[PDB]
Order: C-alpha cells, then structure tokens, then sequence
C-alpha cells in the first residue's frame, strides 16, 4: 500500500532497448539521467553507458561487460549472467521515450517525498530555530525543485533561445528565394499582396450578410489552392449539404451555370469542361467534406487530425457558418459558447499548423447605417472572433443595395482586420451564374 | 526523541493570565487562534473565553465554567477541578508577550509537518496525477501557509512611524538629484511628463480595440525598457508565440518592414541595422519571454518569482491579452475570475515592487456612440480593471474608423485614469509596417 | 455526567464578595433572589444580608452573625467559623454582577429542571385527566414562568422612558449653546449645513467612479477632523499603503503639488508649508493608518477597539473601498457578504458611537444614461450600503466627461441619501495637483 | 413480512375477540389521549435531558426552546374543534 512509488520494469526496457539501439541515447539522454534511476546496478549500467557513448559508441552486450570489467566490478553491479536478461527482453520497438518520460516522471516524484522527509525532520528536529529561518528554509529548498526539474521549454526564455527560433524561421524562407506567397496562395493577386497568402497558423474569418457569397468566396479559395497545393484540405459545410457544394464547384472551375447542370440542358463545350475538371479532382484527390450538422470543437479536432496524419498533413480548413458550432456544456450562455469555439479553432490552427477559414455572419446593424461597409464590430455573436482572428476580410457589393449602383459586377473584400499585415479594400468581379469569384483588371485602390 | 513540539507549560501560563486579567486578551489574541492549541479542552475553553470577551468582558474563574454549562459541556473538556487548577496554577508576570509568541509559532511548524506528510503520502497516492500537477499543489499549499503567515507586521501606526518612512522615501529621491522621472523611462517624452515613468507598485493598463496598436504599444514599452535599464523585464504573451513578437519587435527597433524581414528581401542598410539590433540584445540579457496560453495568475505569480531572484530582480512585467487568464475555481462567473485576475496582478505588482502592464480589450459599446474615443468604462469585464488600476491609457487610431481623416499617421493614448497623476490625451504617430510608435515633435494638443 | 444543575463555587464567591463590600449591593440585588440559591444556608445568609441593607446598612462580618444570633439560627446554617471560612477567601475583583446574572440564571435552569419534572409528573400520574386540561395546564405552566422575566430592559419599554432619553440628549445640546453643527465637523461650511457635520453613529458611504475624487474627499474629511478635533481618526487604507495617502495629505494641508514633493524639485516657500504641517500633526499625535488589505469586519473592529481604549476614545473611521473587505464564509455569494459587511460597520458605529466613512464604487449604469449624476441604486453591490447608510454622498465633477464643460474646478457633492436631513447638491473646487477639495463662493446652485 | 409483526395466528387471534359494536370512537378517544399524556412524557423527558446535557450554547435561547416547544405543541394539538361546517352555521358568524 505504501512505499517508494517506482516502476523497474520499463527501466530494464529503456537499458535493453538503448543496448539493441545504439542511435537513440541522445534524446533519451536529454531525459534520463544516471541518479535518475531507482537501485544502484541500473545506475552503474547506465552512467557506463554513458561515458562510453562519450568515447566508445558500440555498446550492446561485451563492450558493456568489458568496460566494467577493465576496472574490477563484475559481479559487484549484479552480473553478465543477469545482464543477459536485459538483453533478452525489450526487442520492442521505436517505443522507448515514453519509458524514458515516465520513469523521469517517477524520479521527480521519488526526490518529492525525499524533500518532505527532509522537512518534517527539520521540523521535528528544532535545532534551536525559528519559524522564520525554517520556513523560508522550506521555500528555498521547494523553489529550487520546482525552478529546476531539467524542464527548458514550458518555461520563460531567455532572448537568445528566441532569436534561434526567429533566425531559424528566416534562414527557411531565405534559403529558399520565392515569390512574395509566405504560406497558401489563393489564386487572386490582388489579395496575396495584403496578405502574404494565407499564413498557416491564423484563424481567417470571411463574414458577411447571406446572400453576399461569402460560402462561394470560401470554396473558390480552397477548389483554387487544392488546385495549387499538393496537399489536402477540408471542408464543412455545416449548412447546406455536399451535393449542393460539388455542384457549385464544378460550376466555379468549368465557368457553367448551375441551372445547366442541375437540370441537364448543356452543351458540348460545357460537357467537356466538366469532364475535364472532374478528372483533374479525381487525380490530385484533395478535397475531403463533412457534411455534419451541429459539431462540436471536439469532433472537429478529431476529425482534422484523422486526416493529418494518414493523409500526411494538410493545408487548409474551412469552416462554414461556426455559429452552428456547439458546446454543450455552454449552452445557455451563447457568448461564450461562441468564445470557446473561437479559441478551439485557433488552438487547432496552432496544433496543426495550418490555417482555419471560419465563415460567419453579421448583425442586423449596418441596415441602419446608410454606408453598409461592414465593420469590425459587425460580427454575429461575441466580439471575441475579432480577437482571436489573425485576419478578417468581410464582403460587400453595391448591388445588392444600390439597384443605382455603377459597381455593379463587383465585390470588394473588406480586409477589416489583419494583425501582421495592412488593412485594405480588394476588389473583384462577382458572377454567381457560376459562383464564382474573379480578378479585376481595372482601376487601383 | 522526535515528537512534535509543542511548549505546553506557556500554554497554561497563558490561560491562566487571563484568567486574572480581562484586560490583555486583544493584545494576546492578535496571536492566539483555536487551530494553534494541542490539546481539545483547551480549544474549547479558549474558543469560549474568546466568545465571552466578544460578549462578556468579565470572566476569571467561574464565568467560564458556567457558559461551558449554560448547555451541558461539562467534563467533556476535563472537569470543574481541573478548570479551578488552572486558575489556581501560574501567579507569573507580565511576560505574556513572548509566551504567546512561542505559543503561536510552534503551531505553524506543526501545520508544516502536517502538510508535509500530506504532499509525501499523496504522492505515494498518486490518485490520477502527474509530477507537473503535484509540484503544483506543493507550490500552492506552501505559500499558501506563506502568505497567510508572512503578514505579521500589521496594524494601525501611528503616524510618527509612517512619516518616518514616508520622509525616507522622499529622501532617497532627494538623495539622487535626477530628471522628472520617478520610475520606469518609456522612451515617449510626451507621455513621461503626465506620467514621471511607470512607477514601481502599480498596475497599468493598455487597452484598445483589436487593431489599434497595444500589443504593439507595450512592446514598444519593453523594447525601450530593456535599452533604459540594465534590468530584467518579462512578457507574457498569452495570444500568439515569440516567433511573431521578437520578429515584430526587431522592426519596431531597427524600422525594417516586417514583410522585408520574413520574406528576405531586405537590403544591406536594412540587414545592418538588423545586426545592430541583434548585438544589443544579446550583450544585455533582459528580456524573458512566456508563449503559454492559459495561464492562471498562480503560474505568473511563480514564472516571475524566478526570474526574480536568479537575474538581480526583475524591472516590468507585460501580460497580454488579460482576459485569457484562467482560474478555473470560478470558471463560470467570468465577473469574479477577472476580479480575481486583477487582484491579483496587482499583489504581484507590490510584492516584488515593479510595474505591471495589463493589457485589455474593450466592449462594443463604443461603436454605437459616433465619437469613439474609448472610456473608462469600456473595459472588457468586471469594471474592477477600472478600479484595481493606476494608470489606464487606451488607444485611439482614428484613420482606423474615417476613411477620410487629417489625424492619419497619428495615433493618441487617451489616458483615462490615474491615482497619482494627471489624465490628458497624449499624441504620438503610428507607422504599423515596422510596427512602431514615435514621438510627435508636432502642433499642440 | 448526569446530575441536577447547580453552581456553588459561584455562590460563596458572590457571599463573600458582599461581606468584603457594603458599598455595591443593589446591583447584585437586582438580580439575584432568596430562592434563587441550592442550599439554604445560604438562602438565610442571602436574604438576612438583604433585610439589614434595608434596615442595617454595614453587614461585613459580624453585624450578619449578630443578626442571624438575633433569630436565634446560630449552627443551623452552618457555623461562625464556616461563615469566617466564607469571608476569608474569595477577594474576587469587580466582576461580581457576573456572577450574580449567571447565578441568576442557573436558578431559572434548575427552575427549568423542577418544571420538567413537574409536567412528568402530570404525565405518569394522570388523575384521570382531559387533554384539554392537560396541554394548555403544563403550557400556561412555561408561560406563567416566563412571566417572571426579571430581564425588564428590552421591547417593553414605555414611551417615558424614550423621551427621557431624549430630553437628556437635548439637555446635552441646549446646555450647550453653539453654531448649528451637533456632530463632527469637516472644514467645508457649505456640506455642514445640508450635514449638520458628520453624526456619531452614522454609517456615511462615499461613492464615485474611480477617479472621481472619493478617497481625496474622504482624508481631506478625516485630516480636517484631525486639525480640529483632539480625538482620534483611523484610517483603513485597503487600496493604497501609508506611503501614497501621506504624501497626498502633506500636500493637500501644505498646497504643493504632490509632483514636486516626491521628485524633490520643491522650493523654500514649499518646505516651509511641509515642516509646519509636519510640526503640527506630529505636535497632536492624533492620526492612525492601517494598510492591510483583505480585513475582515472581526479586524476591523478589534483594530478600532484598541485605539478606543488607549487613546481615549475615537472620532471618525475611514474604510476605503469595502469590497475588498472580505467574510470568507461567505465567499460564494457576494451580496450577502456584503450585507454582513455594511450590517458590521453599521453595529461597530453604534457600538462606539462614531462616524463610520466606507467609500463604495458605482456600477457601469451612469454611462447607458447620458445624466451620469450618480443615484443610490448606482451601488455597487447587494443594495443593503443604500440601506443599511445614514448618508451618502456621491461625487460628479463634470469635466471627466463633457471636456467642453462651463464646470472645470468644480465637484458637487451630490447628497443622495439622508435619513436625518435633505439631500441637495453641495458645490466645491476640485485642486487635484495638490489632492484638495475646497470651498466654493460662487452663484446660487 | 410475515411473522415479522407478530404472526397471521395472532392476527387472526385479534380478528377473532372483541365482538363489541356499540363503542369503538370512544375507546380510540381515550387510546388517542394516553398516546397524548404519553407524548407529553416524552417532551417532558426531552427538557429533563437538555436541561442535564444540551450540549452548548447560552441558556437566554434555552428558555425560549423551552417556551417554543410548549407553544408549537399547543399550535400542534390544540385546534381539534376545526371541521368543515354548516352555511346554516357559517352566516351565523358572517
Ligand atoms: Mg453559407
Ligand atoms: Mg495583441
Ligand atoms: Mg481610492
């Protein structure tokens, strides 16, 4: 029931696998250490092994053995006869810095109850002292445990450990001389320049009132990277089904309506662009939809890192209408129901590396406001997606309100906020007939 | 031989100059607590005396005795004879004082044992748990003794005693005849004049609206602070990593855009000034910081405590994004948990006597106002930031809003609380592609 | 463990208390009875002492054996030399009336036990009796004894002896002739007419935004009661330490601007000012600050209770900012933790009979009204401090928000509540640079 | 639960005796007044203890749990003229 809390069997797992592997003694040398360890014959093996991977690399069963035996210790340290069950166990594989970990873990835990002994003993044990030079005795000794348990990188670093990162960041883009696209490209030239493409650990938003294009805007840019990216993405449409989506996209990348599709009256040139664009989908296999009604961060989590690790790793998520997202347990309150998701898509897009289209909506403000530019403020629920959001770029186009509009043909997209990079007005022509989005060769902004 | 300490003869020396004297139980109860005592009948015939001294002055004797059987506790605490003995017992002087004294300071180490078995045996007892979250509970329970004891030099001073150190403190100003500035230099002329520097207990705030420059601003705070001192500041940056700020910061110092950095394409007068920059920060050592996302004010509280004591003693604090900060025993009002949040930075800020920036965001309650230049009232949460604080100073970028605009470029910090000071509406230009702000050697404001 | 009630230690002390005592008898008569007593011995010697303080006025010794000789009842209660045995011993102090009231009331619980014994007694034995003769018989039992009540100083109290309470108070005021301020006095002649100074008792609550000048008003309040009243004044400096609120009183008494006192950059004129306010208040020694921060109302009472014991007997109590005052009992629910604090700082007022000045906040209310001349309802928390109070007083000075105001220097104190007097709005002069409220010559308000 | 109350040959021991028709209201009436006399012991023994070991407290709460069992009691049995009554009746009041 009581005693030292150690595991001694997944150590002479670690000894025979570091025997077995004479590669891996560096990584779990960043872990492992030689008082790390339990009982002294362990301690003697593995600070043996030690010094020998400083000079003496091979070392699985006799090298062992004649080191230790050079300077008078077999059967002293247990014995080669015993050691033989080290190296008959544990032909396990790659599976070894978890013990590592865990019996680091163990260590730690071991030196605890070590230092509450230590304690209770000075506190029993009076010495002639007082509480205050007891107590900050105790604080001393439990603020160097805590400062220094052989952790570097959950902890407050120092400039230079930075500056590496930073360096090391510039050296990969500098090493590679490229055009002005940090990240995913969208396919409009006009957008890459205020943004860089988009950057792969952001939450993108692409808001705007319904039957603006907001949905179309967000498939053209994932059909057109998907197009461009050897890479996966993702889709959920969490509003309309998968049969809808197809459908616009083929009327998107082969310039048909959908009328034309949908009922069957097109003709030879439109066949053949369909046939094509199919058999270009088919080829790069990227596009992977759910069309799943009311999902959680959970199961978007899980769903995304299916794929990031079968499939290889992605480029992109898309995410329609999140407000549909859910949280049961804040369910009641939707504003931070609405917070929760937000931060769950940003910490997916810090996990995976990649960026998070998130579509969203607007209120019913703007109407009495006689200019309709949507603002920042001009977010469905909670204000917190204008917090998390790495960049926002709304949609507006006159039409829909000015019938007397001569930017007709045209939706400009709002960059309304972007946290590393300028704010602006892109421009570009609409033509739902065959949802999409396209260049616009014109006037500057 | 190893028995828990508890020096009893002053304990009954104690009750007993009690019992004859009402006068000095105040003075001993400053220090006298039921928890503190050994033995149970002596808790409760002291946490009744205590209840007649709140209610009955007059009791020697026999007055005790009686409340004791106002309902039935006889001879549960001893007996009637053993209650007179006592009475009848220590004729001793007035050294009640130091009795007390030793009376109150051994329970504490009785505590401390105490807690100390209760860390051992539970991590004998692991209970689903790992190292990094029973370090955790050590750390709590131990200052948590720590600080509920470390104030016992409190009560109401006379005023001779307060003068004497407040007159030292003018002094030691005196005592180094300098520039107007009583604390931290942030590099702004226009802004140390209303403010003689960050002052070194307090809390300051930084808040605007998401794209309106205060990360920006209090890096920008911490970058010049590091250049002024030769002392240790941190950063906690709770809303995206390093490798964004110290690539945002390098341009903020050495005015090389930020699309120039990450994209390579900057050129020899620009590589030179990054080297520069480079050079000097890593011949100085200031700057630590924290790319943890929710963390709670404990994990601050400690990940400050050690850069303490390790470098000198640390000179200011930055906490990005406050609301993100966690504790999760009022996870469901938000209200108190920023309650707590700020309270708590603001003990921070007085234990280790340095500045804390705070940074915060603000409602959209501005937005539907026409004037939106930011209030006190605006505070993201709780309105105790409002109250909590020494010196808020919002942002004001009004090109963000009107498109048309002659206060493009500029950028004011509408300060809008302070204590110790006057409020004003600083003026200060803006330049986001290398993410800066500056002075505006410029017409009146 | 189980045995009939009775004290006796209790009783030969109260005895002997009398026969060491002609002087003070009609105190313990007023309490204790003949039949109040166990044994009736001293049931003679009780009521024997009695008839001769009405008759024979020195009974110590031998005027009561003398007595108790002249009916004849010489060893029947006892003996001469058990009687000098009993004036001998107990030379208690003046707790006597103690022990008389507990006597007292152990006579009504051994009446209590008899009683219940009485109703057992009906109960066994039934005599062939009805319930409607049984139930009401035993109840008007408990009540015909509870028509003793000897405890005649509580709800049966005749309106004559209410106004001659009062009268005695207006005796206190008209023997007295003196200007129209029957209470503390502030130094502002314009507040002491809608005031009538600050009275005793009274809970007084000060209330504004956080820099609205609450804690200015309040020491400037607490530090003219100091200049004009030789009487003490505490100071539960919650919010800020002794080191800020001093140097901000030194320059409020001595008008210099609190920037060039800590800076140092002061001239002759002004040192002048600071050594005569210094010589003055350390020449009445009069002024007490406690800078604790999570006080309880038990500390706060126990604080003040000191200083109402060794320096005489105190004036005025300033609480800056209550909420910070904590019961942790009642951590969950905050209003009624605030309840109980205003209800504790009410009771401590009417305790000592003096003033009570708790500074309070405001909800963020005012500023979704566009009057922002703060209300009652304008607290904030729980609404007992808008019940609970005597008076409070807001404060508005207008130029925080309306910066094109006709009102700058001029903060008008906004009684909003007064049980014993009107509300209004006192004009003043708001001189913050030196940290002063003044009076105001100005036009008819 | 059989036997556990006694027994069915009991049972029918008490099904078989008291043949009685005429009065049965008034023998519960005087069962019913013995369990009240019996109840009153009870309170009575209940003051007696808490009067000998009640176990904390000061005793000006004392005499009104004393005062306030006695009129809860009261409140508790008194009231046994209520009944639903007569109009014939109740205008007589109104
Ligand atoms: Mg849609
Ligand atoms: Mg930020
Ligand atoms: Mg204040």
């Amino acid at each position: 029931l009581k005693v030292p809390p150690h595991s001694i069997e997944a150590e002479q797992s670690v000894l025979g696998g570091l025997m077995l592997d004479n590669e891996r003694w560096d990584d779990v040398a960043e872990r492992v250490v030689a008082d790390d360890f339990y009982t002294r014959p362990h301690r003697h093996i593995f600070t043996e092994m030690a010094r020998l991977q400083e000079s003496g690399s091979p070392i699985d069963l006799i090298t062992l053995a004649e080191s230790l035996e050079r300077q008078g210790q077999l059967d002293s340290v247990g014995g080669f006869a015993y050691l033989a069950e080290l190296s008959k166990n544990t032909p396990s594989a790659a599976n070894i810095s978890a013990y590592a970990d865990i019996v680091r873990e163990r260590a730690v835990v071991r030196e605890m109850i070590s230092v509450a002994n230590e304690i209770a003993e000075a506190g029993f044990d009076p010495q002639g002292r007082t509480s205050e030079d007891l107590l900050d005795l105790a604080e001393s000794r439990v603020f160097k445990i805590a400062e220094s348990r052989a952790n570097k990188d959950e902890g407050p670093k120092n400039i230079a450990d930075v500056l590496d990162a930073t360096v090391a960041r510039i050296e990969q883009l500098f090493q590679q001389p490229h055009d002005g696209v940090t990240g995913v490209n969208t396919g409009y030239d006009d957008l890459n320049k205020k943004t860089a493409g988009l950057q792969p650990s952001d939450l993108i938003i692409v808001a705007a009132r319904p039957s603006m294009g907001k949905t179309t805007f967000a498939m053209n840019l994932v059909e057109n990277a998907a197009m461009l990216q050897d890479k996966p993405v993702l889709i959920f449409s969490l509003e309309m089904p998968s049969e809808q989506i197809m459908m616009r996209s083929l009327a998107s990348l082969s310039r048909v309506d959908q009328t034309k599709i949908r009922t069957g009256q097109l003709d030879d040139e439109d066949w053949a662009r369909i046939s094509g664009t199919m058999g270009i989908l088919l080829e790069k296999r990227n596009i992977y939809i759910d069309d799943s009604s009311g999902l959680t961060p959970t199961e978007v989590r899980s769903r995304a890192r299916r794929i990031a690790r079968e499939h290889g790793g992605i480029g992109l998520i898309m995410i329609d209408y999140l407000q549909l997202m859910r949280v049961p347990a804040l369910s009641d309150n939707r504003t931070l129901e609405i917070a929760e998701i937000s931060r769950s898509l940003k910490a997916l897009a810090k996990e995976l590396n990649v960026p998070v289209v998130a579509l969203s909506q607007l209120n019913r403000s703007l109407e009495q406001r006689a200019d309709k530019r949507p603002v920042n403020s001009d977010l469905r629920e909670s204000g917190s997606i204008e917090q998390d959001a790495d960049l926002i770029m709304f949609i507006y186009r006159d039409e829909v309100y000015h019938e007397n509009s001569d930017l007709k043909g045209i939706a400009e997209i709002i960059i309304g906020k972007q946290r590393n990079g300028p704010i602006g007005t892109v421009r570009l022509t609409f033509n739902g007939q065959w949802s999409r989005f396209d260049n616009y060769a014109g006037p500057q902004y």
